């Protein structure tokens, strides 16, 4: 009657509670996550025990077919729900049991202030901004399964030189724009919570698609439906936005 | 192989009667983003369809009761399999049917007039020259009667008072109210998108006051829901969805 509830460490969706003592259990985390997982089982009324995904990855498929992360850990049925940032997407959704969206979002880009680009139009026509993604990351996955003719052209650009354009995280990506002539095609989400952490960073053009992020349970989970049940209530009473406003309030960039 | 029957309801631009010089029959009907986007499930899913158009005319609300009209009740009843319309995924319904994982996402916002000083929801809770409110028992207006925040509280009582004279029929004659007095219209982004596109004094005033999306309904346990949603996010991957909308919602542009 406890769950196993799988996750990951990314701000400020899960991180490690700073603290001058050991901490145990779910007390070790907090974030956006923590206090939806806390609002899903008041809800409910189900107990959760929080594990952090083993190999420390979201979820995709290798050339052979074999998935990992915390998508893995659904389909083996070593977790019952998976309440962390894991974007919705096709392939995704074909092996697991997704609830619908507790937040929605869309790939865009990130990038220096004070520059003429405006879109990723503008990215692609030229090659002396150098641009990409995260490895094996849904916003990666975007370009190289995408027909688009100019995401096509992005693709092709990102692939070139060995993959010397895609960064391994989201840190390592930051960091990159911040001291380089780089932009990160990163989700909105991510990209609004760093540019009011740091300001000379900000956001290129639209949303360049649509999904969202769904908390993750194995095909035929009892559970799904009445999370999404619990995520529509969470929403009309304005207890997301609330959560949202919490965790996205930083150091106010004009 | 049988052929689904696919409930729902007249609206632009999601189904339309067409224009013809001659009389048409069946799923020949009808055009819309609905009817592209059941052409393009079918094309994934390869399934067969039946166009019905829901007969009391509703999309789906309680009586005191508890018992369910509209597409909803169509659903319930196991008179229809699916139901592709604009059918905003609520609490109460998500409990009586199965829906897909939204295919488009929006929010209710506010309908209004240009170069005016109101800037968001609370500068018309502040004042009452301004009258405003919502569509008769839609997902938007139940939104403001069971809200427990304080300002979307007062607006729903200036909506109800007065044996609820602030609330419109239907979209159409909201937005007759807008272009001919001083009336604000609380209405979904899309469709709101959709009058910007063709009254350009008008404009959204705002942001979205919250989020919600459309989505495919189905009975529950109907072994079509997740096919469904694979074929949506398959189609929102591929950029048909937005390929649709904009097909749909462009309406030439305002100077
Ligand atoms: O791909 C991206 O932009 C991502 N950043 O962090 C993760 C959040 N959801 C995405 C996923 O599930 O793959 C990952
Ligand atoms: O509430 C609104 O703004 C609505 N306008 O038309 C309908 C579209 N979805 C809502 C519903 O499902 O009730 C209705
Ligand atoms: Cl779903
Ligand atoms: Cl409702």
């Amino acid at each position: 009657r406890t769950l196993i509830v799988t996750t990951i460490l990314e701000e400020p969706y899960v991180m490690y509670r700073k603290s001058d003592k050991p901490l145990y259990g779910n007390d070790r985390f907090e974030g956006y996550c923590l206090d939806l997982l806390k609002e899903l089982s008041n809800i409910l009324g189900f107990l959760y025990d929080v594990k952090l995904v083993p190999d420390g990855k979201y979820g995709a498929q290798n050339d052979k077919g074999e998935w990992n992360g915390m998508v893995k850990e659904l389909i083996d049925h070593r977790a019952d729900l998976a309440v962390a940032p894991l974007t919705i997407t096709y392939v995704r959704e074909k092996v697991i049991d997704f609830s619908k969206p507790f937040m929605t979002l869309g790939i865009s880009i990130l990038y220096r202030k004070g520059t003429p680009i405006d879109s990723a139009d503008d990215l692609a026509k030229q090659t002396k901004i150098e641009y990409g993604a995260v490895r094996d990351g849904s916003t990666m996955t975007f370009f190289k399964k995408s027909k688009i003719s100019t995401y096509e052209k992005m693709w092709a650009f990102m692939s070139s030189r060995q993959q010397s354009a895609l960064v391994k995280n989201s840190d390592e990506g930051i960091q990159r724009v911040l001291t380089t002539d780089y932009a990160l095609l990163m989700e909105s989400t991510s990209i609004e919570y760093v540019t009011q952490r740091n300001c000379n960073l900000t956001q290129i053009g639209g949303l360049i698609d649509s999904k969202g992020y769904g908390v993750g349970t194995p095909i035929g989970s009892p559970y799904r439906d009445k999370i999404t049940i619990a995520i529509l209530q969470l929403q009309e009473e304005g207890k997301l936005h609330m959560m949202k406003e919490k965790w996205w309030r930083g150091n106010g960039c004009p």
